[PDB]
């Protein structure tokens, strides 16, 4: 029910934003100033102009380092987000790793879906759920996912807790 | 710090699948079966296909109502998100209103950004905050947005609150 550093980073659903205090809504009063992510009033920074940093609510980063939706923002020069250009990775681009936990489809783009996700999927979010560490003569997971107890990748306490063969363990 | 139905429709961060239970991670354990938003590995229904609903995390609308990213969900057929195509609204469109609180352009386009959102910015998301209610010759909020007892338009307990003047008032 918290939203930002309040609520582990935790956006807010259709664009709302969340105020300098992990609350969700629209106005001055969360847009304004200490505006957390969702649309606001002072857009966000990022790629290239702010470290390597990702737009929050998947917003595109268009090619002056701000995030935001349309034209500017998605189409020409875009750096990062649901960019107007497919967006190359995988095996085809030096093994590069799509942004945001994308899958990288078994031809060497980024998205969501069956298409990419599904066999062939390369990195991300894919769908497969392949074997990993011991039982799969110790393979790891891409993303430097949690290579859990079980022999599966994954993100959470489940994974990458106790008995977490490989990956971002915490145990 | 809950995501879904048990942290108020919050959507995880990167993409990251919330379970059934509410929480965020990867793994066949949240991207599976009762996965509520982010990279689930059953794609999510929308537009046409599923009354209007709208994908979560902002993910693209394909033509054949499923939700996802890439060409085959932002380009030919999208029906929402943020489509490869300018989305078009306001005046120049009966009135049209963009989805997902974007904001509609002086020019009839949607976006978020200060492009869209500053000057001349018709619905949505506007950063311009517009004088409501008596202090305004009785002007209304687009978007159904909340005209606090203050004249200024927005969601929250603060805006939909007592003394609300129109809008969509809890009080």
């Amino acid at each position: 029910q918290r939203c930002g550093e309040q609520g582990s980073n935790m956006e807010c659903p259709n664009n709302l934003c969340c105020s300098q205090y992990g609350y969700c809504g629209m106005g001055g009063d969360y847009c304004g100033k200490g505006c957390q992510n969702g649309a606001c009033w002072t857009s966000k920074r990022c790629g290239s102009q702010a470290g390597g940093a990702t737009c929050p609510n998947n917003h595109c980063c268009s090619q002056y380092g701000h995030c935001g939706f349309g034209a500017e923002y998605c189409g020409a020069g875009c750096q990062g987000g649901p960019c107007r250009a497919d967006i190359k990775c995988g095996s085809q681009s030096g093994g590069k790793l799509c942004p945001n936990n994308l899958c990288c489809s078994q031809w060497g783009f980024c998205g969501l879906g069956s298409e990419f996700c599904g066999g062939g999927c390369q990195s991300g979010a894919c769908s497969t759920d392949k074997p990993c560490g011991k039982d799969a003569g110790g393979r790891v997971c891409t993303n430097n996912y949690c290579c859990s107890k079980w022999g599966s990748c994954g993100i959470g306490p489940g994974y990458c807790g106790a008995g977490c063969q490989s990956g971002g363990c915490d145990a």
